[PDB]
């Protein structure tokens, strides 16, 4: 494909590189297109960036529904999540990018509306645990939206600032972490 | 002097103009020094920065150790540390710079050394107040070493991926966090 050859290359830039440091000049020339080739689908860069950060956010969710069965109680889907957080290929290899996004243009309109619900797309996955396992009672959180938000970003944290040392002792800690929180909802 | 006048005008320079856009040449001129005496005390910008960094972390401590005397017990010193992290990161001028600098050094091994050296200050705090805990019964954690990486990266990104929304929210969240977390580990 053409449009979706930009989408791999860039992608491939944010992740190695921040959101400001790759500029759409390195995008076009290496994907042997030209720069007139950007409109109807990435006219402004922010544009094609949020566009992959929605992929990825496809991706990821896509992925977790083909994997979240290995787990039978959701506070085993809880675990596994955040596990999985640490060796998928998808979304989080691009935390760093999106940081230095919502920041440097945080001034504009596409920033809380554009990618507003990407975050609730992020804590979704939270949502359903947290929720299913209520029904399911497993625990009892009274304000669900909180703890997914507090879960899901904590989880991020040990997934982002520590991506830079034996992958196994991440995951050990992550299902540390994992073991604390639960123990501390119930 | 001439080095505390270099790191001191470095700092002002990275936090008006971010990291990748300030020059040795600008802060060579500025401090009145030479490219010379710069090359002797940190032999490149990517050190020069870290140093600022590491000297932001001694006051980081100098500030934590006249201020914990407001938590009488380590729970409360959790609690504390946590919240001034994410409050005043709100309104930390340099933070732009660090997450400039990190996603720009986080792939290139060898600023990785002294990376870590620092981050493991910053663990310090957690796990003093971990072990100290013990020492008082508040609780009984004997991974203690784990549960502070846990604890500083979870943190850490409560504090960097929840940045969109209302401050009181925040730290809100943030106290929620720290109620589950310190549940968790009775
Ligand atoms: N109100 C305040 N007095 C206040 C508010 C926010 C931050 C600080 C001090 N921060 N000092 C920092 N952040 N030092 N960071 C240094 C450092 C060095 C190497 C690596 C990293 C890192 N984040 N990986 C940080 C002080």
């Amino acid at each position: 494909n053409l449009k979706d050859k930009i989408l791999g290359v860039a992608k491939e830039l944010f992740i190695k590189n921040g959101y400001n440091a790759t500029t759409t000049g390195e995008i076009v020339k290496l994907s042997e297109s030209s720069k007139g080739n950007l409109y109807y689908h990435f006219k402004t860069k922010e544009n094609l960036f949020l566009e992959i950060l929605n992929i990825e956010e496809s991706k990821w969710q896509e992925q977790w529904k083909k994997e979240q069965i290995k787990a039978k109680t959701n506070r085993e889907k809880f675990y596994l999540y955040n596990e999985l957080s640490l060796t998928t290929e998808y979304y989080y290899p691009l935390q760093n990018a999106i940081i230095e996004f919502y920041t440097e243009y945080y001034k504009t309109n596409s920033i809380n509306e554009k990618m507003n619900k990407l975050e609730n797309k992020y804590i979704d996955a939270y949502h359903v645990i947290f929720k299913e396992g209520n029904l399911n009672g497993e625990w009892s959180i009274n304000d669900v939206n909180a703890v997914s938000k507090i879960a899901a970003n904590a989880v991020n944290g040990i997934v982002t600032f520590t991506h830079e040392q034996n992958i196994n002792e991440r995951i050990k800690l992550m299902n540390k972490f994992s073991q604390i929180f639960l123990n501390g909802l119930s």
